[PDB]
């Protein structure tokens, strides 16, 4: 808001201060024989800063101005080793602007006017961040990468540049390349650095050292959907067994790509992130054919186990609700408004007979099963990230969310059953409504509905949370209406509206058609009432079919295959919460070994192909 | 009508009185032997006006005929100075005609000839309108220009055409280019017309002249939806300063687009004008950049304050309607279909005890609202374009229409609170239905479903004040048969045909399946009911399913991306009407100053991009 409003004040007091200087703007035109007459007349004020901290150096390389910036450095050689001193471009050099701008002749010269190579570009106007348009690293060889200079990437390397030199963040030169929106001219810049690691000596090769999260610069390929470099990067790992005409035996390799046990492999960094182009790497032709297998061989049954397991559990669960304890009431009606008939037994009658006696079984069964949810879900979440990164692993599974709110409102019934605590319909009725549903989710095993259930919970879009806005308002409006109508009304005869909450409900059931518009034809209703309901009917019907069009053009014009790839991501997520969870013993490791084979101790995977 | 068929009937005679001359004849066909041959019998009438008004000189010019042309100039030189004197084409010359023609050899004879190049067509032809199918202007040049002649627009310069010279309407030749349907050759055109505004001392230069309508050709390409030229014409407001490698920041000028407050601003007149392709310049890129700003930082703010603010408002309005005064009935049940038990108190036992003054107090917060909305909506409208102008501006705004109906209705139920008025339900139902559904209104700040109440609003299109035609025609029809066969039966057992009134409520309802179909099933009911109800339910039911089709094919075969281009053009016309209403301390003026920048005293925006 106010920063960005606080750069335009200095891009524009930039501009002033050159006008307001006679050297800032000789560089700025290149106007040497103006400049001559300058620097000459008085051994004058050659550290001029403008507004970003900057000299006339800068201002001779900022706008391509080879011969004023020669002069600079002839007048005064002190002026290549000085950075800007803002804090917007804080650190940056000479040198760093004409990498950028390319000007092949300007930037050998600063070198043979022996400038740092190492100079840290800080400044807040290069980190990584939206507020910027670009992200070139911080030293100039990586400004140098990321404009796709080839001449003078290899010209700096003769004077000593780094290629281990990291940013703030740790990233390496190799790391920003995939960070680049051009991949065409990444990939060929990403070969031509690594050709500079040539001495033996290196203890952890440029493209295996990680950045401040641990990523390499192959898994951060994945975690940004750069399908193009993670290909490019994954011939490092092929091995090409045999060729027998269109076959093909490809060896992949797996290390990064499978889950180990001490770092998040790549597969939970897909899931983990709010992107959805590192989505699209899972049709990649090493991990398409990695998850399929966890899944078809060990995914589908340990899932189509425990989703059998769960449904004779609800299942005794609901029994244990039906047949729960009730006897004939103790008090009187009240009000004639009050058919109650029956009330709940306290304890010391509820188990007191046979019939009674099974039932305890049932209700230990599950109380005893909704203590295990707790210790299976509560412990990820107080153990992991408790909110944050809950959520981001979760890309369909608002299940989990459920499944606690089922074991917690289970637990709520048992204690106002041993207190002997009036309500337990409450209770219960949640638990019932969300121990079923979660059904729902134990589905996708076989590509039931839950691949469409993708829908219900890609229905939680913009007009599912946001329909109610203008839904809501069409309720409270015509049930005040209606309610102040038969406000003067008898209730024994059109008793829709006797109160304002039923007013609210009745008008809630009539906005979806699920209760007949209000009639009795024996009576002279208001006249009031037929105009206003003729136009709810109107706005409900209305309302109700452009909602239709709403939920069709976000499905048809929009998104109707990122569905069929969003089902792919949740094999995924599924699969790695399972390995997860569930042993050793029942979960073999993904891949043939190597160690009674000669490759080593890696865990690779074979894909015989056809070429055409 | 009669004036189409008018110009036929000369458009005819001109070609029969042709044919009913020797002179003007020979001209058309370029009998130049036949003609001398009539030149040289006798002194002849040289002065034949055909039906237009027109001499021999225009036919020759009109049929490319260079031959007969120039022995019409040299038998009498009169004819040059000749216009036409008929009301359609009034005041052309031959100069006008070989211009648009593009004879350049006969147009350099009637140069030399000194024909007058300052002739204005004033003729009916060429003025503007949906009658005419061209508007090159009414000046030699301002044909020449349309026809993209830069041979003919440069020799009429040397002889002295004012580029200056407007129109009726006060377009000169820079505004004319910008109304013609081919842009590409017009762009040219426009920079060549300039470059002959070469003398320093000109007083407003041409491309800051304006029209009868105020409107500089800047202005004029935005109303008109010309992208080409209002891009063109941008490049003279950038000011690019400076470009580091793929980097760019130029700096808008936004003199013309911002709301100054003298004279109405480009985005005011692109919401107030009816075409569509004119929406098409709030995609432009100085114009997408400022409009996202005055909304981003100031327009959301003071749009979801003043949508909250008139939540607790109408809350406040609905409490003191479900608590309004009433008492038990003094009278008795006339008829036993009157079950109305209660009725509203008089004043005098209205406000008699503590629970009825806290009513007040919010009573007269309503009041005391609705008056403030008629001193911020009335005072624009009998002020500016009562209700031609006003309706303009509004594009998705039928709330104000709304908004001052619920601050009447609120009035009424003040008066007849204070007279003791019976039926205060009448106006307060409106109110709050009016009031609530309002707040649809104050969503569009967050992107609710109020860039989709785009569409109930586009859905005022044909289909839904149409459909009613042929909906209408079935309930009507259908009611007046299944009450006439009701006419005869006993309404206490099947009673929702017992009075015409009812018997239309009924049938609507019937239509929409709000209630269910009649019915007792204790008693023989008509047999000819159940004819007439079955194809009642058929007609209603495939009514029902044409329209959900015309409510799609009018929306994804048609129109649904040019809604999110609709949303945008809502996001400007809250913006202007805000910052209309709200004061200038609350509303900081959009974009950067210049006065202590050297700029001078207009207000710059700056864009940083990146190219590729
Ligand atoms: C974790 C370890 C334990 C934690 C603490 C354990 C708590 C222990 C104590 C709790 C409550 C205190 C004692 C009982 C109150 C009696 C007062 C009364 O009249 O109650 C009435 C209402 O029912 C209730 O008031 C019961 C409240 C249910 C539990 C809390 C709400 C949970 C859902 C909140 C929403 C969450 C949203 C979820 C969204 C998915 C009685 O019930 P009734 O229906 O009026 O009539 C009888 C019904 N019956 C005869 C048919 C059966
Ligand atoms: C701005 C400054 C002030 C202006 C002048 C102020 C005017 C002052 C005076 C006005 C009316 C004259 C006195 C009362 C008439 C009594 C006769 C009678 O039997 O009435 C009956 C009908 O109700 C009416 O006749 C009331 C009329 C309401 C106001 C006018 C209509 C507004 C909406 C028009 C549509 C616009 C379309 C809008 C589209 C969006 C009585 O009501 P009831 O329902 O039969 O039964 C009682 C109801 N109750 C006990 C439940 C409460
Ligand atoms: C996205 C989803 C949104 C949520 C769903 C929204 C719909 C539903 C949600 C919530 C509605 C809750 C209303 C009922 C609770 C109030 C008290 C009550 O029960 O009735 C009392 C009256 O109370 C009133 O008259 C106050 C009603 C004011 C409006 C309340 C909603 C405010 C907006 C908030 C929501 C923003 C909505 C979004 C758009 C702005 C008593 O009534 P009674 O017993 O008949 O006695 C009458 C007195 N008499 C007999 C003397 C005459
Ligand atoms: C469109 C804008 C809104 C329309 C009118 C606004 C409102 C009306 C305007 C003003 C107030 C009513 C007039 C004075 C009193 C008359 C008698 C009366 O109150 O009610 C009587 C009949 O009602 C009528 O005879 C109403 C006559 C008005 C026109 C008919 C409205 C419907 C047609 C237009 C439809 C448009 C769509 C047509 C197709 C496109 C009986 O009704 P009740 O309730 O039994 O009365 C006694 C109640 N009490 C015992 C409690 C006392
Ligand atoms: C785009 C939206 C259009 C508007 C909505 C259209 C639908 C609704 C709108 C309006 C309908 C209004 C009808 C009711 C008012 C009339 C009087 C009345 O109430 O009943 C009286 C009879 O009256 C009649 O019998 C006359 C009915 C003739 C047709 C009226 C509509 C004309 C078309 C105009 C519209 C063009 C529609 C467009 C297509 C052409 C009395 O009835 P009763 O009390 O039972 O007494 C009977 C006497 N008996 C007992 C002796 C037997
Ligand atoms: C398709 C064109 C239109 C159809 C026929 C046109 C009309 C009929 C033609 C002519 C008039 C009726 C015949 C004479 C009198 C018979 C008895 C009578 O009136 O009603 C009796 C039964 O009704 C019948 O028995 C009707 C017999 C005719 C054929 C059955 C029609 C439905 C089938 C075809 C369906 C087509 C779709 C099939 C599937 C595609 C009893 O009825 P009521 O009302 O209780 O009578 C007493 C009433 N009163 C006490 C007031 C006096
Ligand atoms: C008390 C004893 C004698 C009988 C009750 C045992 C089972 C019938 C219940 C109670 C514990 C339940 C489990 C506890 C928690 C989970 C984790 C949860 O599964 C997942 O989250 C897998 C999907 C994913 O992680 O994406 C829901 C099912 C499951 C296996 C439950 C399935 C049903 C179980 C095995
Ligand atoms: C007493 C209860 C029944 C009152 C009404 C229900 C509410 C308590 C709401 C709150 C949140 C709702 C749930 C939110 C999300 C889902 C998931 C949806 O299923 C799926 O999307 C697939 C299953 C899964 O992923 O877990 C089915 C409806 C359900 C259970 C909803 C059912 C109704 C719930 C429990
Ligand atoms: C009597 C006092 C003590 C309390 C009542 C004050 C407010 C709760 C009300 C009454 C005056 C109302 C305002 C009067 C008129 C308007 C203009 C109108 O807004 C617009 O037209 C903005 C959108 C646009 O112009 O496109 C509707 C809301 C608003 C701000 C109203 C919002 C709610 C306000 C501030
Ligand atoms: C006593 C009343 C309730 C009888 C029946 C209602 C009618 C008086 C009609 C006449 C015009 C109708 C209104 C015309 C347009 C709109 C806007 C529409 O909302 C929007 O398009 C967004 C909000 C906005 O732009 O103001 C919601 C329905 C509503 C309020 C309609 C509600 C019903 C109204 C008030
Ligand atoms: C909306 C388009 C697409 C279709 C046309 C529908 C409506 C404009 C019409 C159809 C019949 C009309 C109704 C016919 C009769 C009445 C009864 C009238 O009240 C009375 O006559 C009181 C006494 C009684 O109902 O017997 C109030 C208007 C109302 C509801 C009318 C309101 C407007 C309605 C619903
Ligand atoms: C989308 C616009 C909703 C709308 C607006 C209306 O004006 C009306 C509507 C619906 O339905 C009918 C025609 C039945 C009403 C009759 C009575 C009144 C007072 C109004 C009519
Ligand atoms: C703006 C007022 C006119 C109008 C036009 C309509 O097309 C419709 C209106 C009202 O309400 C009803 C509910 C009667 C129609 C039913 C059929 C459909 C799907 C549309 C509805
Ligand atoms: C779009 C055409 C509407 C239509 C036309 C009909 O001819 C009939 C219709 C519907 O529905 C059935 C078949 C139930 C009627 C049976 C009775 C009569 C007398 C006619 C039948
Ligand atoms: C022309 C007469 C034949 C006919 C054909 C139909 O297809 C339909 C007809 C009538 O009416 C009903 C309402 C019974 C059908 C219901 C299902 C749909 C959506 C269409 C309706
Ligand atoms: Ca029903
Ligand atoms: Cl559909």
């Amino acid at each position: 808001e106010s920063w960005a409003q606080s750069r335009d004040e200095q891009n524009l007091l930039q501009q002033k201060r050159i006008w307001e200087s006679p050297l800032l703007l000789a560089a700025k035109d290149n106007d040497v024989q103006a400049l001559n007459k300058l620097l000459k007349y008085e051994d004058c004020k050659v550290h001029q800063r403008g507004a970003m901290g900057e000299t006339a150096l800068h201002i001779a390389a900022l706008y391509d101005n080879l011969e004023a910036a020669m002069v600079l450095m002839e007048a005064a050689p002190e002026l290549v080793f000085e950075p800007m001193t803002s804090e917007l471009y804080e650190g940056q050099t000479a040198l760093h602007i004409a990498v950028v701008n390319q000007n092949m002749n300007l930037v050998r010269a600063l070198l043979a006017r022996r400038a740092s190579v190492s100079a840290r570009a800080t400044g807040t106007a290069f980190r990584r961040s939206p507020c910027n348009l670009i992200y070139f690293g911080e030293h100039p060889l990586s400004f140098a990468a990321c404009v796709n200079s080839e001449e003078i990437v290899r010209l700096l390397i003769e004077h000593g540049a780094d290629i281990r030199a990291q940013d703030s963040l740790g990233n390496t030169v190799l790391h920003i390349l995939i960070l680049q929106p051009n991949k065409t001219f990444a990939c060929q810049m990403y070969n031509l650095l690594l050709s500079y690691d040539r001495h033996g000596d290196h203890l952890q090769p440029l493209d295996l050292v990680p950045n401040h999260q641990g990523l390499t610069p192959f898994k951060l390929a994945g975690v940004e959907g750069n399908t193009v470099m993670f290909q490019h990067l994954m011939q490092k790992r092929k091995h090409t067994q045999w060729t027998y005409g269109p076959l093909t035996s490809t060896l992949y390799d797996l290390t990064e790509i499978d889950s180990s046990g001490d770092e998040q492999s790549l597969l939970e960094l897909i899931i983990t992130t709010k992107k959805r182009e590192a989505r699209q790497i899972l049709d990649q032709t090493p991990v398409k054919e990695l998850v399929s297998l966890k899944w078809k061989r060990y995914g589908r049954p340990y899932f189509c186990m425990l989703g059998a397991i769960y449904l004779l559990y609800i299942i005794c669960f609901t029994m244990c609700c039906i047949y729960r304890p009730l006897k004939p009431r103790t008090n009187n009606r009240t009000s004639p408004r009050d058919n109650t008939l029956l009330q709940q037994k306290l304890l010391q009658e509820a188990y007191m007979t046979p019939k009674d006696d099974i039932r305890l079984v049932g209700e230990l069964v599950t109380v005893i099963g909704a203590i295990i949810i707790l210790l299976v879900e509560v412990p990820d979440i107080f153990r992991m990230g408790v909110t944050r990164f809950f959520g981001q692993t979760i890309l369909g599974g608002p299940f989990h969310v459920l499944i606690i709110t089922y074991a917690f409102m289970v637990l709520v019934t048992m204690v106002m059953r041993l207190i002997s605590a009036s309500g337990e319909v409450v209770p219960m009725s949640f638990a019932l409504v969300l121990g079923w549903c979660n059904v729902m989710y134990f589905a996708r095993g076989f590509q039931m509905l839950g691949p469409f259930t993708i829908m219900i919970q890609k229905m939680i879009f913009g007009d599912l949370m946001r329909f109610c806005w203008l839904m809501a308002v069409v309720i409270l409006g015509f049930a005040s209406a209606f309610y102040i109508i038969f406000q003067t009304e008898d209730p024994e005869e059109l008793g829709h509206f006797y109160d304002y909450p039923m007013a609210l409900f009745s008008t809630f059931e009539l906005f979806l058609t699920i209760i007949d518009g209000p009639a009795n034809y024996n009576v002279d209703l208001p006249f009031m009432y037929s105009i206003t309901y003729a136009a709810f009917a109107i706005i409900a019907t209305l309302l109700m079919l452009n909602l239709l069009i709403a939920m069709m053009g976000d499905t048809h014009w929009r998104v109707a295959h990122e569905r069929d790839e969003l089902w792919r991501a949740q094999i995924v997520a599924t699969t790695v919460m399972l390995e997860r969870k569930l042993p050793r013993c029942l979960w073999p490791r993904s891949g043939i070994c190597g160690r009674e084979y000669g490759l080593g101790d890696r865990w690779f995977l074979r894909v015989e192909d056809r070429q055409d």
